[PDB]
């Protein structure tokens, strides 16, 4: 429950998300 906590909680959600929705091979 704070400014700094949720919204690395959540970026971190997404930044998971992303590098197996991306993955830059080849």
């Amino acid at each position: 429950r704070s400014a700094l906590v949720n919204s690395y909680l959540w970026q971190r959600w997404e930044n998971w998300f992303w590098n197996v929705t991306l993955r830059p091979e080849r």
